[PDB]
C-alpha cells in the first residue's frame, strides 16, 4: 500500500521546515503578508528546495520570454513538519495505495487531521515531496492551502529592485548556483556592445564596404555573399580582435555562419515583431545557427568573457542591419541595435543557464553520443556502471543505430585490468534486428580488448543493434582509481582513409566503477 | 527465491519437445548420430526455437564472413520435457535464488535427478529457456550435455547440398522467414550481373570514356571527377535503364556516391586482400557508402528486384575497375569482376536479412528518431503506450537533444479526442538540464493541441530536455480505431523559411493505444 507510493528513505520530520517560492512582479510585497489560495487532486501551494529553481517562476505571465521577473520568497512552517516523499505522481494511485477516500481531492485530503495523524508522525502538518524534474536533483513541495496559512514568508530577492535591464537580475542570480560557471556581467557586456557597434559604423573600411551594399532586395545567395565580405572586413577592426582569434579555427564560428544567421533574422522580422521584445524573442528563439554567435559548440561555451561576448553580439548586430535591406522587410534602423540586441542577450542567458546546470554529457548515463551519423547510448543507467568488489559476471547493453543509409560497426574496444576485470568472450555479442552475432575478441596493446563481429554489422534507419558486453571478475578486490585503462568503451564505426592515416569513426560510452 | 529468477508465465512441460541447432560444414551428417559434448556454469548444448536463427550458427568457423554454411538439424526429446524460463542470465543469482549449491556449475546441476525432481514437474528433464536476444522474439534453449544424449536428431537443411554459390543457400533460407520480404534469387542476380558487366565493357561510348582514363595514379579529386563522368556514360546503356530511373531522384543513389564508393574500395584493396574472399569482405564491410549501391535509404531497400540489383552491382564493378588504376594499388583485372562482386553480394545479403527481420522504426518504442541534428525517443516503452478505458491521467516522457550547437524546440503537437483524451496542461512541461519549463498549450485545427515552452528551449551537446506530456481521460470508454487524429506526437525543432513556405523540423514519436 504505502510502500507502492511513499518513499520512506526520503521522507522526514523537520522543525522550521523551510522552502522557496518564486512570484511575479507586483506580488513580491503582498505575498510576504501570507500564503493564500488566489486537476483538483493537485490544488496547492508550490515551493521547491532550490531558490534558483524558484526564480524561474517569477516572470510576468503575459511576457514569459522577455518579461520582468518579480522575486523569490522563503516560506517557513513553525514547529514540526512531515515531508512525505512520493514515488508516484498519479493521485488515484496515491489515494488508493494510501487507502484514502478515492473521491476527495488528494491535496484536500492532505490537510485533514486524520491524514496528518496517520502520516505526519507527530508533525503539525504534511507536505508532499516529489522529484522536481528529470535532470534535476531539486524537489518540489506541495503544500495544502489551509496548512500553508501557517507559513512565515521572508524575502529572498526582488529582481525588480536590482534595477537591471531585461532579465539580467534573474539570470545573474541563478548563475550564483555554480559560484564550470558562466558568471557574466551583462551590464558590462551591454555597455561594451553599444561602444563596439558605434566604432564599427563609424569606420572607414566598414563604411566603405557598406557603400557597395546593393542596399535593395537582392537574392539570398548574393545577400550571404555581401554579408561574408562585410563580416571579413568588420573582423579586422581593432575592437573585434579577440573575436577574430577565437573564431578563426572552429568552423561553427565562421563568417558563412554569421552571414547565414544574419539573413535568417532579417527574413523573419517584420515591423510589428521588431517593435515588441516578446515578439522579437519568440521569432528569434526558433531560428537555427544561434551557436555561431553565442560561440557554443562541441559541448562548451567558448565565448565566456564579457569582452568576447560583446564583440560577437556587436558583430551580428551590424550584419543584421546590413541583411535587412537585402533580404528583409523593415527599417534595420533601430531593430539591429535595439530589440535585436535585447532579444539575443536574453537567448544567450537562456543557453548559458543550461550549461551552468549539472547535466550528463553525451555517452554518459542514458545520454546519446551522436556522431558520424550514428547514435549510441547505454540502454539503462545500470548498464553504464561497472560494479567491483565481487567475483562474478556482469552484462552491459549498448544501443546502436545510424540515421539513414547502412553504416558498419567494425567492432568495440573495451578497457580491462588483465586478471581482475576481463571480457567474457562467450557472453559478449551484438544483436542486429535480432540476429545474434558472436564476436572474436582479442587483447591488444594497452589493457584494451578489441572484439570484432563474426559477420558484418550495419545499422541505419530501420536497423539497430544491441551490443552486449559481458565482463568477468577474477577476485573480490575492488578495482582501484588507476586500475582501468580509461573510463569509456569505444564502439568503432566506418573506416575513413583520411589524413593519409586510416582511422575509424569513434563512438564512446562513458562508465563509472562502483560499490 | 524462484520468483526472482524463474518466469512461470513462460515455462511449460511438453511432450516431444523439439528445437533447432545450426552446425558447421563437415558435421551435418555426424551430428545426426547423436548430441555429445565435443563459463562452466554455462557449459551445455545450444538450440533455439527458430530454425532461421539456428542457420546463422552454421558458417565455417575459420571463414565466418564468406565461409561455407553447413546446416540446421532438429533435436527432439522423447517423453515430457520441462522448459524452465529464466528471468536472469547470471548463474550465481540463479543458483542462489533456486537455493542450488553455489559451487557446482549451474548447467551441471540442471542435469541432476534432484534438480529435475524439484523443477521438472514430472518431466524427464529440464531445459533452460532464455530470451534469444534483444530485438528477437526467439528463445535460446540450454540443454544439459548428459540429458542431451536422449535427443533425436533429424535434418532440417544442408546448405552445402543446395550447391549454390557463396552463402546464397543460407540467406535464401532465412528469407523464407517472411515468406515486406526481400526474397531475391541470387543465381539470377549473379547471372544478370556478369551479362551486364560484359555488355558494358564491350560498349562504344563506355570504351570511348575509358580511353580518356588517365590510367595512372591521379589525385583523389580527379579520380572522382573521371568516375562521375564514367558513371553518367555507363547509365545510358540500355542494360542499366531501370537503374537510371530508380536512381534519378534520391541523392543517396547519385553518381557522386557511386564514385565515392568506387574510389574508397580501390583504395583499401591491396593484392593479398583481393586474392581472398574473407579478406575482401572484411575490408569492404567497414567502408561507408554501401547504401548507394545497395539502393537502401530512408528505411527501405529500394533495389528489390533481381534486375535492378544486378544493374547496380554491375555498375559499381565497372567503376571499381576504373578506380583501381587512378587511386589504387593492384590489377583491377580480376578483382572488380571476381571478389568484388562476390564480396558485395554477400554484404547485400547481410543487410537485406536485417530489413527482413522484425524491427522497430525510428520513433517507435525506445528507438530514436534522428533528424536535422536532433535525437528524440520515448524514455521507456511504457511511455510510448497511451492506455485507454479508464478515467484518469497518464504521463509520457520524451527524451530530446541535438548533436552539437544549440538547436531550439519550438514546441510539441499532440493528437487528441476532445472530451475523451485531452492534454493535461498543468502536468505537461519540458525540463532542459533540469530547468522545468511550463507550457502554453492550445487546441488547434484538427484534433491536435500545440504546446509551446514558456521560455526558450535549446538542446545540443551537453544540453538535453525531457518532454513530459500529461494526458487526461474524461471517461472509461476505450479510444477506438478512428478516434485519435494520428499515431504520433510531433516535436517541432527550428524553423526554416524553405520552399518560400516556412516550416519546422519535425521529429515524430509513434505511440500505440492499449488495454
Ligand atoms: N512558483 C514556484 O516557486 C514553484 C515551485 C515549484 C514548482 N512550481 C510549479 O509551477 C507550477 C505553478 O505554480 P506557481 O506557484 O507558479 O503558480 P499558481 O498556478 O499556483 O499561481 C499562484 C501564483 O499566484 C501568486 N501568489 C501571489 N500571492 C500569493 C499569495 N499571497 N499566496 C499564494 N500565492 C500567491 C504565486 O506567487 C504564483 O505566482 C506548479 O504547478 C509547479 O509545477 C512553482
Ligand atoms: N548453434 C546453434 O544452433 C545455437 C543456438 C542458440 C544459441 N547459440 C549460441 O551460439 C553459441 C555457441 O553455440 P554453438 O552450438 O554454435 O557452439 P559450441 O561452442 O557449443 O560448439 C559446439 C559446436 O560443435 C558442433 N557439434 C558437432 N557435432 C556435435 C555433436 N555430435 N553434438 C553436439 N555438438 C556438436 C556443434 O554443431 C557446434 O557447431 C552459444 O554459446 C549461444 O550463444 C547457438
Amino acid at each position: 500500500g504505502a510502500d507502492d507510493v511513499v518513499d520512506s528513505s526520503k521522507s522526514f520530520v523537520m522543525e522550521n521546515f523551510s522552502s522557496y517560492h518564486g512570484t511575479k512582479p507586483g506580488y513580491v510585497d503582498s505575498i510576504q503578508k501570507g500564503i493564500q489560495k488566489p486537476d483538483d487532486d493537485w490544488k496547492g501551494f508550490y515551493s521547491t528546495d532550490n531558490k534558483y529553481d524558484a526564480a524561474g517562476y517569477s516572470v510576468d505571465n503575459e511576457n514569459p520570454l522577455s518579461g520582468k521577473a518579480g522575486g523569490v520568497v522563503k516560506v517557513t512552517y513553525p514547529g514540526l513538519t512531515k515531508v512525505l516523499a512520493l514515488k508516484v505522481d498519479n493521485a488515484e494511485t496515491i489515494k488508493k495505495e494510501l487507502g484514502l477516500s478515492l473521491t476527495e481531492p488528494l491535496m484536500e485530503q492532505v490537510g485533514t487531521e486524520e491524514f496528518i495523524k496517520r502520516f505526519g508522525d507527530g508533525a503539525s502538518r504534511v507536505v508532499l515531496s516529489l522529484p522536481f524534474a528529470e535532470g534535476s536533483s531539486s524537489v518540489e513541495y506541495i503544500n495544502n492551502w489551509e496548512q500553508a496559512k501557517a507559513l512565515s514568508v521572508e524575502l529572498e530577492i526582488n529582481f525588480e529592485t536590482r534595477g537591471k535591464r531585461g532579465q539580467d537580475a534573474m539570470y545573474e542570480y541563478m548563475a550564483q548556483a555554480c559560484a564550470s560557471c558562466i558568471n557574466l556581467d551583462w551590464d558590462v557586456i551591454r555597455d561594451k556592445t553599444k561602444t563596439k557597434i558605434e566604432s564599427l559604423k563609424e569606420h572607414g573600411p566598414i563604411k566603405n564596404k557598406m557603400s557597395e551594399s546593393p542596399n535593395k532586395t537582392v537574392s539570398e545567395e548574393k545577400a550571404k555573399q555581401y554579408l561574408e565580405e562585410f563580416h571579413q572586413t568588420a573582423l579586422e577592426h581593432p575592437e573585434l580582435s579577440e573575436l577574430k582569434t577565437v573564431t578563426g579555427t572552429n568552423p561553427v564560428f565562421a563568417g558563412a555562419n554569421y552571414a547565414a544567421w544574419a539573413v535568417n533574422v532579417a527574413q523573419v522580422i517584420d515591423s510589428e515583431t521588431a517593435d515588441n521584445l516578446e515578439k522579437t524573442t519568440a521569432a528569434l528563439s526558433i531560428l537555427p545557427g544561434i551557436g555561431s554567435v553565442m560561440g557554443i559548440a562541441d559541448g562548451a561555451v567558448h565565448h565566456n568573457t564579457e569582452e568576447i561576448v560583446a564583440q560577437s553580439i556587436a558583430l551580428s548586430s551590424l550584419m543584421v542591419a546590413q541583411a535587412i535591406p537585402l533580404v528583409g522587410e523593415l527599417v534595420d534602423i533601430g531593430f539591429a541595435a535595439y530589440n535585436f540586441v535585447e532579444s539575443i542577450i536574453n537567448l544567450f542567458q537562456v543557453v548559458h543557464n543550461s550549461y551552468n546546470r549539472p547535466a550528463y554529457s553525451p555517452g554518459h548515463k542514458t545520454q546519446p553520443f551522436l556522431h558520424d551519423g550514428y547514435a549510441v547510448s547505454w540502454n539503462t543507467v545500470e548498464d553504464s556502471i561497472i560494479r567491483t568488489g565481487f567475483q562474478g559476471e556482469s552484462g552491459h547493453d549498448i544501443k546502436i543505430t545510424a540515421e539513414n543509409t547502412p553504416l558498419p560497426i567494425a567492432g568495440v574496444l573495451l578497457p580491462t585490468i588483465p586478471g581482475k576485470l576481463d571480457v567474457n568472450k562467450s557472453k559478449t555479442h551484438i544483436s542486429v534486428n535480432g540476429r545474434k552475432i558472436r564476436m572474436r575478441c582479442r587483447a591488444i596493446d594497452g589493457d584494451v580488448t578489441f572484439c570484432r563481429p563474426k559477420s558484418p554489422v550495419y545499422v541505419g534507419n530501420g536497423v539497430h543493434a544491441n551490443l552486449h558486453v559481458a565482463f568477468h571478475r577474477s577476485s573480490s578486490e575492488k578495482i582501484h582509481s588507476n586500475e582501468i585503462s580509461s573510463d569509456s568503451i569505444g564502439v568503432l564505426g566506418y573506416q575513413k582513409t583520411v589524413d593519409h592515416t586510416k582511422v575509424n569513426s569513434k563512438l564512446s560510452l562513458f562508465f563509472e566503477i562502483k560499490s
